[PDB]
């Protein structure tokens, strides 16, 4: 059949498993926008307010999901304001394509062009870029696209059309690939490296299991939670991981990490081994600014480029993390050693359960106080009050961070959601409309700095009109408190780091949204109530201090060291001169 | 003479003539925010509330002054969110520095490293890249950038700083480069050039001049004026030249292009011989696509990468705007054909005044009517009730640009202000900060539809902090009305063109603005009058047809086509087959 | 202990495994030469006549070795010279650090600087690019080359380090990476992929195996022997896996391909089902122009990235090759209708050993005429009448290429050497160096064009220096045979593929090498015996026809298609004109 390039690059998202479309218009993207409107995906398309809006709520629905299942498809100028939430994708491994129709391809290379975008602007960020020449050659780069999106690491795939091969005709017989099978990841260990790893499990005095993002993409929930209780072995998680494990369990340390729990971070301090399943070890994750000592440590992931990288194991195994933990609960009674004994009944289940009541007792601390301003510990109190377990926690980059992570207890994966890799600010509300996208039986809390809100709350356009009920508390400070404290420790006194706000009450209200401050009443209790009851998006503004959380609260974190001092630099005395220094001379 | 890294930064940007840095801050711009609180520099601070809108403001600031004079400073990450501003700075000739500070140097290359800018995605973006590897450098890094962005053609320059080199220190001597005096940029034509146009031009039955942008960074507004009086030849300007000609002079034909003056576009399809001065005959601009048949012409720029790359000229000359036109008032009496009389009493200054006779009557008749949708053309009649020589026009990106163009009517250079070379919407309302930055005692108008001041009305933010008294008029109809009206027209149905509005006077007001709606009483005048009185940033909304403006009107345009036919395209059969044909095989 | 960064670098190389060095001096280089002379590795330096013949050498280095154990050290500017020898390590998967000092790093960025040497013209090719920036950070960056160059995929990696960080000093306290552990790389299959597997390979009628060179890497020859005879499948390769099967077997149909063996490429094209281990299935390998129509297969890799790529498998498999073959053999036993049977019992034998027949009747009368000029699987029979199981076969790029690949009947991995994913002219002779270097108990046989030895014989001076007796048939046609005979057939007439020679032997005799022609006396069995006696590197000259081999044999091939037709493209209609149009409407 003669098609447009148009339909077959809706014929190739639908194959590859799209659900929802993320589209701007423009001339270049109207061909594209057409085919939609006569095809299913075309039902599920959120105009944003901005493209750069739009690219987080991507992040925020594959975040979730684990695949490119949200697709963005974008005017050529549109493109220009991708790179950020494209960055967050490729370190954050989130699954996401992006189609860019481009200027028509006969002006290309022109100097006095317009809108000719350049595409090669996203060759250091994505995963994949493709430039696509020929009509003929659409649907295969779509194909490569989710290839290279849905892989292991999961990432970004941009793909550059000039639109006018979207208006351009061809026959489509074979054009877009079909038929398309995928290798499973549910790749097994040599019995040599199960057999190690159990023997350092049950050899070891203290051990711990890290679980990270990896256990969630493999869901390995169930065997997770048999091994631990089969050994008697403290959990911790990264932030990603988190929910992975029962976060009420007696065995739960909590997330490791500057912004996690104090009995991760002591528990990790007290081992004297750790088995590391779906970990990338990172900056801000465990490695906390490679400052974190390692205690000997079996890693087990599948994506080889991460093991090793930096921190040197007793041995690295590319292995599902899953699979991995079924083979170990399969050789552990074999093992010389085991014995299968409660594990409230082995010797380190003391040193755990203390570690975990100190820090729940400091929660308990943070968040009994009344008033207003308010503590950001009390408003995850008043949430987990009326939190379901598939409920989802949302956050932006600053102070605020270190509360929500906090007093984020979790009992399933992938719920706690921000700009993980890259703490790009903004991300968080755009982030959680895509994840309320995704998972329409979820409620969704944001909790986010005034700082953060500012930039895409313009998106309350996309939670308005698709009825997306959202639950954003807004903590204000009228400052970015996190970079006030920080200039404050480093400098003793702040600069850049004040502003004011809107009334934002007055904000939610000109978009028909559910609005409401507790500056004068307290009563965050109740605007939970009144805005749940709303079925609308909503909005509470919360005041709270410009210092709690991330930049001040004692949680065990070591790094990472961002307040360097300086050191002297030698001048270099070879002999050549500086620029203008000629005159000096003279 | 031992510094920080910060500080030797700070005093870089000090001596090539920064006035305004746009900053935002964070773990990595720490010690550049400080070292800035310690300069004249650091009471001169805009925080933004993104970095795009700031870079916005960047552009808008030195799209008006012709120079880097406002320099943007980044923690890291915010970085990534410059590339769209940057790319207009790029093929709109803004000259821009931007200083990224990175994350740590010694955690660079780490796979799981946090904060680790891909300073390589700016390479095909700015006029001029660089990584800063050592303490040493940072001075004549800043020094290359301003040389970069400043140059013929201007544009932005990217500098990538590790902020460890910004909190190490160094033995100062030397470091930053001091002292140079750039060279002149009144390029001269040769003698035999001059009077080559100088024939041709008094040959023509029917000249005219196109100005563009170049006229405007040359500084030649009274030697153009000299010019055209003296020969009698009507002008046309592109959008970035407009002003350079007073627009009430009856020689002035307005803007050529497919939102410009039909006065304009008129006079150029008459006429048989142009002379082409500061203009790049661009895409969006006079070659509409690539579809302007263009006169026999003379082409003078300062860039010789400009000349010829499209449209071949008669003749093409590097030389400055200014000063090749001085050179041709000087030759001129003593060219074989001159006559000396006023331009009133030449044979076709009547023709001229005609097609300027025929536009300034449609352009009234699109300010008649009355009430409710108002026309975009009559809200800008009442903003020339209201608007002095100095003051400042802004647009976005839409339908609604084509009734600004052609209701402002200009009398100086670089008045008039928008996404020119890549019509990225949202640019116009922090672009108008910008430009009030730059002049604080120019009144600023904007005129935006309700699509693009959804990007960056955040920034009433800095508007309201920094009582920057824009007045901006939100032209409201629930749609990209430019997409619904051509998606119509292409397809029978628009489809992703519709949207909901805020109340817009709710949010200005919610950021402590002026607003104002004309819905119910149609009431432009009043409304310009009490948001001048405020003092504030103003937002005024006027609802609007979905169809009036770019989609819609005719001005004597003959492109862009962006409404493309297909054709159809031949598959290889050379043997070789697509990715999965393999299964289509077996039997 | 304060160290030169030139002494770090060569610290670092001999920490991660490095056998051999190539290097060339320059004022850059000259503290790294110096570090050289003080440490072991600097007893095994060539310093080869041009860098591009080095940078071939490592690629024979290392692909025979499957490491990056030939490492390059380039002054400055000498790295222009690489890209050619680094694009065939990338696609061709060769393990291959480079280490390129660059000039002072004070002088980067200065647009009038001399030998400031562009980096970024590498990081489309090789598989990793670094800027090295600071001194503390050369041991990091080799380190990271390393763990990328010896990856799956194997590949290159460029180091890029300013040469005032080689002079700088700096404490050396853990700043070279010590202690580094790899994963394994013996990733296993679920039980369910291998049982599907078994039953397909059962059920079929006339099944194939086919080993490329991922058989090689893994160590698979054994397993692959064992697993064709109990099954009794005949085994095609890819010229990377030719000799992981001896090739004197009985199921032994060798290559497929368009310069493979007919036996092999009839068997492609009679088999229901393919059990493809370690390929990844190319252009100029089974692919051929992606033109091959592929019957249903299961594919296995280590590299998830081939797999799906183009052909669509019934499955797809993330493994190791051997550890796959073990699988099966365990598995086959309790598969339903599997029997065990001698192999020259099934049904199936008796076409593949027709197959196996006529090409070995098509090879004894190709090899069979004697006098000159000569066929070229004449002079490959000779070299078999005096050919070791260890040794190697290496090829240029031309006609030539046909008939090598065709009279190499091999018996182990990894003994056919040429650019086998790039096809780039002049590889041929400098990779045998390495190789030779690389496997001195190997007696090393090249068969080269004319046109190819042009390149880089230069390096006869590395070969007589090091004692390195390669023999080097040159076979001389006074053209570019393949080119010749495809012009012909495209157009009926040649152009731009006609050269003289020198005298050959004179050029031989002028480096010390030995030197022969068999113009006048046929005698190629004599000229390879007084080689081989002489203990050089040695020339022998023989003469042969423009039109032998790749570009006319026929071995059943299909592709690549080269020869394209053209279509007549439209016009532009849509009304924008061409640059200079203007003038033309006047
Ligand atoms: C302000 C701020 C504060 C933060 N604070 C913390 C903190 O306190 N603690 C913290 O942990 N993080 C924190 N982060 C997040 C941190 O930056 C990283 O995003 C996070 O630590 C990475 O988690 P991870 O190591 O589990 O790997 P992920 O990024 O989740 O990647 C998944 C890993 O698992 C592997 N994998 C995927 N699928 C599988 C499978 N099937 N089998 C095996 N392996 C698989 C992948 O190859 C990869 O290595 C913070 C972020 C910000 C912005
Ligand atoms: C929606 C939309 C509609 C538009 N419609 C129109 C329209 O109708 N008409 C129109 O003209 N534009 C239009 N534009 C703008 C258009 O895209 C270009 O930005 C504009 O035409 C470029 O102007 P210019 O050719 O004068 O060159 P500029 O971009 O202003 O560049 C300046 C030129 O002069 C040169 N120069 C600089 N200094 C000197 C000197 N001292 N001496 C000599 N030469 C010098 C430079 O090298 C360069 O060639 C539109 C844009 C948008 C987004
Ligand atoms: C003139 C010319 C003619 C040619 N003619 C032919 C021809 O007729 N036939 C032919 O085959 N080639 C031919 N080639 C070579 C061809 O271009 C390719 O280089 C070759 O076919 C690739 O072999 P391969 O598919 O085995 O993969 P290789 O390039 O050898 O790559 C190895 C593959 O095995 C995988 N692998 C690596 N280690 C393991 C492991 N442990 N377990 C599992 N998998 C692993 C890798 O991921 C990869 O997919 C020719 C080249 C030239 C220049
Ligand atoms: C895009 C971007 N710009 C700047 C920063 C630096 N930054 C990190 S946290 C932060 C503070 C955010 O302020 P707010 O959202 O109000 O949260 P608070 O610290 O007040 O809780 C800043 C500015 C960043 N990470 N990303
Ligand atoms: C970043 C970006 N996204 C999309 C476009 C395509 N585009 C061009 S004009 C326009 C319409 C703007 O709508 P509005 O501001 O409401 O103006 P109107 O057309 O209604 O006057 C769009 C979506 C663009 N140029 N830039
Ligand atoms: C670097 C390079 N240049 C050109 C070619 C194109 N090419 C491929 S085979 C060949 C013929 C080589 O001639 P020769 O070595 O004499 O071998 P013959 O065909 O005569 O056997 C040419 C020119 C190439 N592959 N690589
Ligand atoms: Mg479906
Ligand atoms: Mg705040
Ligand atoms: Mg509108
Ligand atoms: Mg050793
Ligand atoms: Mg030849």
């Amino acid at each position: 059949a003669i098609k447009r390039g148009a339909d077959l690059i809706v014929e190739a998202l639908e194959e590859y498993g799209t659900e929802q479309v993320v589209g701007f218009i423009g001339a270049t993207s109207h061909f594209v926008a057409d085919a939609f409107s006569k095809s299913h995906l075309g039902k599920r398309v959120i105009n944003p307010a901005t493209e750069l809006g739009g690219a987080w709520m991507v992040n925020g629905y594959n975040y979730v999901k684990d695949r490119s299942a949200a697709v963005g498809a974008w005017h050529c100028v549109g493109n220009l304001l991708l790179h950020a939430a494209m960055q967050e994708a490729r370190t954050g491994r989130i699954p996401a394509v992006h189609i860019g129709l481009n200027s028509d391809g006969r002006l290309a290379g022109r100097s006095e062009a317009a809108q000719q975008v350049p595409w090669q602007s996203f060759t250091p960020i994505a995963r994949s870029t493709q430039r696509v020449e020929r009509l003929d050659k659409v649907g295969e780069a779509i194909h490569e696209a989710f290839r290279v999106a849905e892989g292991h690491p999961a990432g970004p795939a941009y793909v550059d059309i000039p639109f006018d091969l979207t208006a351009d005709q061809i026959d489509d017989k074979a054009l877009v690939p079909r038929g398309a099978t995928r290798a499973k990841s549910v790749l097994h260990a040599p019995n040599e490296d199960v057999r190690e790893a159990a023997a350092q499990l049950v050899a070891a005095k203290n051990p711990v299991i890290l679980a990270g993002g990896g256990v969630a993409r493999s869901g390995g929930s169930e065997a997770l939670l048999k091994l631990a209780e089969m050994v008697g072995v403290p959990v911790v998680t990264t932030s990603t991981g988190a929910g992975v494990f029962p976060e009420t369990h007696a065995l739960a340390m909590g997330s490791a990490g500057f912004c996690g729990w104090k009995s991760a971070n002591d528990m990790m301090a007290a081992a004297d081994f750790v088995l590391v399943l779906g970990s990338r070890l990172s900056d801000w994750g465990i490695a906390q600014g490679y400052i974190t000592k390692m205690p000997k440590f079996v890693h087990v992931d599948t994506d080889p480029a991460v093991l090793g990288t930096f921190y040197f194991p007793l041995l690295s195994v590319v292995a599902d993390a899953k699979t991995f933990m079924e083979q170990l609960i399969e050789v552990l009674p074999g093992t010389s050693g085991f014995k299968a004994v409660r594990y409230q009944e082995r010797e380190n289940f003391r040193q755990a359960t203390e570690f975990r009541a100190a820090w729940d007792g400091w929660v308990r601390e943070q968040e009994s106080g009344d008033g207003m301003p308010a503590s950001m510990f009390r408003a995850m109190a008043e949430v987990r009050k009326v939190q379901r377990p598939e409920d989802i926690i949302v956050t932006d980059i600053g102070n605020h961070t270190l509360p929500m992570f906090g007093g984020a207890i979790l009992q399933r994966p992938r719920r706690l959601v921000t700009s993980m890799a890259e703490g790009i600010l903004g991300c968080g509300f755009p982030m959680a409309l895509g994840a309320q996208l995704a998972e329409p039986n979820s409620r969704v809390f944001l909790g986010t700095g005034d700082g953060a809100l500012y930039y895409h709350f313009n998106e309350f356009r996309v939670a308005v009109e698709h009825k997306l009920p959202v639950i954003t508390m807004v903590f204000t400070n009228e400052s970015y408190g996190a970079n006030w404290t920080l200039m404050n420790h480093q400098f003793g006194q702040n600069n850049w780091t004040e502003f004011m706000n809107p009334d934002w009450v007055g904000i939610a209200k000109a978009f028909g949204a559910y609005g409401e401050s507790v500056r004068e009443t307290g009563d965050i209790a109740g605007a939970l109530q009144r805005a749940i009851d709303s079925g609308k998006p909503a909005l509470i503004e919360i005041p709270v201090s410009k210092t709690q959380g991330l930049a001040s609260d004692p949680v065990g974190g070591v790094g990472p060291n961002l307040l360097l001092k300086g050191r002297e630099i030698p001048v270099d005395t070879g002999g050549s001169m500086y620029p203008g220094e000629n005159l000096l001379h003279l």
